[PDB]
């Protein structure tokens, strides 16, 4: 799993068509989406973490949480960003880790929010630029490294 | 080298200061900036870079262009985000290939633009949304 971190004054998105032949179901109200204040969070799922989609995702919540802590962010918006690697993990996984992410931040206590699995989506963002602003975390299981 | 493009309506960025002791140096103008209709580049320069320079930056050139030119775009902008990696080169061979890659896309043809190289910089892009309008790259070189 490839995430990058985007400290940002918010995130916008905007689905413009389908990814995917069966993309996860949702309701018109959310073809749009916003949140302020918030730790973007742009993750791709990766085909090495097939190998124990809990472990990463664990790891993930981990991760991610220890960021916001750090730039006193409340607001974590979890991103499907497939791109950010080259082997990707098939899209039932990807969404099931997606998944376990968005529940174990909300479990921390994070208000969360996230962008629709399985489409093509426009988005704008505005970076802080302070100095923990931007990061990027490699996560993969135990066993692959 | 990791690379990210983002194929953006627009790129804004602000330079806040210094987060290296050198950075490049800058003029008042140079502090902000702006581009439309752009193929954002953010590339982060690897440790793994350093062992060849020229050839890293003649691949990440002709990849750039590549999605340019798949994506209809003229314009493009070089982005350094040492971020998309862990792995780091040297600051000094850093900025010496982002200015490769920067030259090697004026030489194609491109309107091409750069923010600063060393600094802590806020920045606003816009995504198309479009098909191939979120890529990346991962070049390395072997030899
Ligand atoms: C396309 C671009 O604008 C948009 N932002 C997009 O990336 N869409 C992805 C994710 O929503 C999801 N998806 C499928 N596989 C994965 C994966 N391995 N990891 C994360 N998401 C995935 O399905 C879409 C197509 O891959
Ligand atoms: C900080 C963040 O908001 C901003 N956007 C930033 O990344 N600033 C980087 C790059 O401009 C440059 N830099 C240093 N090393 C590298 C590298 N290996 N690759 C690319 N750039 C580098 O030096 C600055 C501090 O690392």
């Amino acid at each position: 799993m490839r995430v990058l971190l985007i400290h940002s004054d918010y995130i916008e998105y905007e689905v413009k068509d389908k990814a995917l032949k069966n993309p996860e179901p949702i309701s018109e109200d959310m073809k749009r989406g916003r949140m302020e204040e918030v730790l973007v969070a742009f993750i791709s799922v990766e085909k090495v973490d097939e190998k124990n989609p809990e472990e990463v995702s664990l790891k993930a919540i981990e991760e991610i949480s220890k960021v916001a802590e750090q730039v006193k962010a409340e607001n974590v918006f979890v991103y499907p960003f497939a791109h950010l690697s080259s082997e990707l993990a098939k899209p039932s996984v990807a969404m099931d880790i997606l998944n376990r992410v968005y529940q174990g931040l909300k479990e921390r206590g994070f208000n969360v929010g996230k962008a629709p699995f399985g489409y093509y989506k426009a988005f704008k963002i505005s970076c802080k630029g302070h100095p923990l602003a931007e990061l990027s975390r490699t996560i993969v299981p135990e066993e692959a490294r």
